[PDB]
Formats: structure tokens, sequence, C-alpha cells
């Protein structure tokens, strides 16, 4: 019963040419869940982020028409949304409750199967209580609307950080575990353009030369920290990135992990954002000349460089390494960010969706059990 929850970003539809991804481009046998990102809050009511999104919701739903057991969720929050929107929504019980009863109306109207909360991030005691308070009302009201209607309950999931620091600052793990259906651990962005050193986006294990703090910034330690803090293993969906984090090298000579960088590398031609790159953009970069491909046998992930350009990413191999690890640890499934940044056009040379397909064939036959 391993679950595969795939985030679909709404702004990928605004990509230039080949890059452009519509809910039509989703393979409905790929994932078990499709999470649309993101909605927004307007006057503390779950609402559309643009009037162009309303029809988008309709087409990400009715993917069920090609796979009737596929679940379609709406995600709110995100890295850009911030905290302040949730801090406010969460200051009076009437504001909260009303958001809940009406989000239910909003979701049931679009035929959504549930809601994903991506508050990034709660910090501090009062924030912790609010996050529990919110997920509690949502879950308990979903359980109630299941009673009072004649329908199967709406799902409640949440995206949560990987950092052991972030876990402690804003997450009552035993409590949110009780009310959440799935716990989507964002096990990526360990390193990026916000640093002046070259580091990998999502390393499974650490370098043996790493400090004891750096040894905690891995997929392995973060997932096991959540377990350590009381997260049930069958609810833990470990995040798998279909993107890499790119760097501009201060020096073309130093390309090893830890090499100085001045910032993010050249933006991808489609994603239009430095320091990051989609997988179909990675393959492009790999087919350049004098582009070197390295495999980190300690961290069990690849990275590539050309001239001053450095990128660390996940391929078919590293992700399969991660599925082997995930099954040995006994986690309930995976979470993907994002489906629209995997090679959905099979232009890397491999098949369509090489990354998510690689993880899927490796999770085949697997049953969650302790
Ligand atoms: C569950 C999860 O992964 N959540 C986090 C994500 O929110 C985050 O993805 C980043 O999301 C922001 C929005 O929060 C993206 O900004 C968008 O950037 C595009 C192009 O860069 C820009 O046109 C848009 O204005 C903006 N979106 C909107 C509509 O606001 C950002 O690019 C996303 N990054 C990636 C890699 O997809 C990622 C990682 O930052 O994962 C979690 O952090
Ligand atoms: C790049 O690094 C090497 C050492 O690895 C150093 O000797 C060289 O001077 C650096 N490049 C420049 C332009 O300084
Ligand atoms: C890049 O330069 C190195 C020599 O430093 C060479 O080994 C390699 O073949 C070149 N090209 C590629 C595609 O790796």
């Amino acid at each position: 019963e391993p679950q595969v929850l795939c985030y679909l970003t709404s702004w990928s539809s605004k990509r230039p040419s080949a890059g452009r991804f519509m809910p039509e481009n989703v393979d409905p046998t790929l994932c078990t869940h499709v999470i649309y990102a993101f909605a927004t809050l307007k006057d503390h009511k779950l609402t559309e982020a643009d009037e162009k999104d309303a029809d988008m919701y309709d087409k990400v739903v009715a993917l069920r028409e090609k796979n009737p057991n596929l679940k379609i969720l709406l995600a709110i929050g995100g890295w850009a949304f911030g905290s302040t929107p949730f801090k406010e929504l969460t200051s009076n019980v009437f504001r909260m409750n009303q958001f809940v009863y009406e989000a239910i109306e909003f979701l049931r109207d679009y035929q959504f199967n549930g809601l994903d909360v991506d508050w990034e991030y709660p910090r501090g005691a009062d924030d912790r209580a609010a996050f529990v308070s919110l997920l509690k009302e949502l879950r308990l009201a979903f359980e109630g609307e299941a009673k009072t209607s004649g329908q199967p309950r709406l799902l409640l999931t949440a995206a949560v950080p990987a950092s052991f620091e972030a876990i402690a600052a804003g997450y009552d793990v035993p409590e949110i575990s009780k009310y959440l259906d799935f716990i989507n651990v964002m096990t990526y962005d360990f390193h990026g353009q916000w640093e002046r050193q070259v580091g990998h986006n999502s390393p499974l294990f650490p370098l043996e030369s790493a400090t004891s703090y750096q040894k905690k910034l891995t997929v392995d330690y973060s997932a096991r920290e959540w377990v350590r803090q009381g997260a049930p293993k069958e609810k833990l969906m470990i995040g798998m990135p279909t993107y890499g984090r790119s760097f501009t090298l201060i020096n073309d000579t130093q390309f090893d992990i830890g090499a100085p960088a001045s910032g993010g590398g050249q933006a991808g031609r489609f994603t239009n954002e430095a320091g990051f790159m989609s997988y179909y953009e990675i393959c492009e970069f790999l087919r350049e000349d004098n582009t070197t491909l390295v495999w980190d046998n300690e961290q069990m992930v690849p990275f590539a460089y050309r001239e001053d350009q450095w990128v660390g990413f996940d391929d078919e191999r590293s992700l399969k390494t991660k599925m082997a690890w995930l099954k040995e640890e006994g986690f309930g499934g995976i979470m993907v960010w994002s489906v629209d940044m995997d090679d959905f056009r099979g232009s890397c040379g491999t098949g369509k969706y090489p990354l998510i397909t690689a993880m899927k064939q490796e999770l085949s036959g697997y049953k969650v059990k302790l």
C-alpha cells in the first residue's frame, strides 16, 4: 500500500513552450494523489489565487475520469505565502472555524478529495498551538461533515520541513500526527543559492568528512528525526525532488562539494529562476560539452558541472537508492515535487516521466508493515 503524492504547480502552465504543463499532461496511473499548488487566502477564506485557476481546478479534478481511485487535493500555503497569512487566520476561533466550514464548501464544490496545508513555517510556542488548533478543527470538521453528509471524509495532509531545527521550532509531532492523514516531509532544499558554498539539494546520507551538524542535513537523518519525534511511519511521505539546485562557481577549478559559489547558476530556459533547474532542463545541461557527471558514492546522489556551472540533482539511480532505503526503513510512501518538473515529454532520451516511473517500479511489490 505505498502512497505516491504528487504536487502539481499551477504556474507551470505559464511556462514557455515545451515547458508548459497542463493537468492534461498528468499521467493518471502515476500517482495515487495529485496535490494542486497553490490556492490562497482572501479575507481568511480559502479561495482561488487567480480567476484563471477556477477552470484549472476543474481539469486537475476529472483526472479521476481516467482513474476513479485517484485522489485530487487542493494545497494552500507555500514558500511565498509566508507565515503571516496563517498567523492571522489563526488568531480568532471564529475566523478559523469559518474558514474551516467554508473551505469544506469550497472543496466539496470543486469535487476535491481533501486539503493540503503548507504553512512555511510555524515558529515559536504560540505558532505551534495554532498549527495544532488548525489541523484539529479541519480534521474534526471533516470527520463531522462525513457524519452529517453521506460522503467519504475529506483528506487532510500537510507539507512539513526536514530540518531538525525547524521540526522543534514549530511542530508538535505527536499531536499533528493524530489529525493528519499524510505527513509530507519536504526532504529537499538542504542546500541552495542562499549559500556561498556548493552543496547538494537532497543527499541521502552525509559525507564522512562532514561536521555533526552537516551530518543532520540529509534525507536519512531528517526522516528518522520525524520518527524520533513521534510521527507514525505509515503516515510519513518522504519528499522526492524532480529538480536540482544549481550554483555559479567562484572558481571553475573547485567543483567538489564545499567549493565557493557567488550565487545561483544560470536559470533554466523554462523554469526562469536561478539556483534551480527542472530535470528536463538538467538533461539538456548534461548533453552540453565538457559537462562532467559525478556520482557521490557517500551521499548516493549525482551532480554535474560545466565551466562555472554546477548542479546537484536526483536521477533514476539516486531515487532508486532512496526507494531501497525507504522500504528498509518502512515508510508509508513518497511525496514528489513536482510532477511538472519531471521529464513528462520524455525528451531526456529515457521514457516519459523517467524519475517518478523509476521510483514507482522500485516501490513495486512493497507493503507497509511493522
Ligand atoms: C511542498 C513544497 O514543496 N513546498 C515548497 C514550495 O513552495 C517550493 O516551491 C517553490 O514555490 C514558490 C511559490 O511558493 C515558487 O515561486 C514561484 O516561482 C515562479 C517561477 O520561479 C514564479 O513565476 C511564481 O511567481 C512563484 N509562484 C507563485 C505563483 O507565487 C518557487 O519557484 C518554487 N520552487 C520550486 C523549486 O519549484 C519548493 C522549493 O522552494 O518546495 C518547498 O519549499
Ligand atoms: C582556482 O583554484 C585554484 C586552486 O584549486 C587556485 O590555485 C586558482 O588561483 C583559482 N583560480 C583563480 C583565477 O584564482
Ligand atoms: C572535460 O575535460 C576533461 C579534462 O579535464 C576530460 O576528461 C573530459 O572528457 C572533458 N569532457 C567531458 C564531456 O567530460
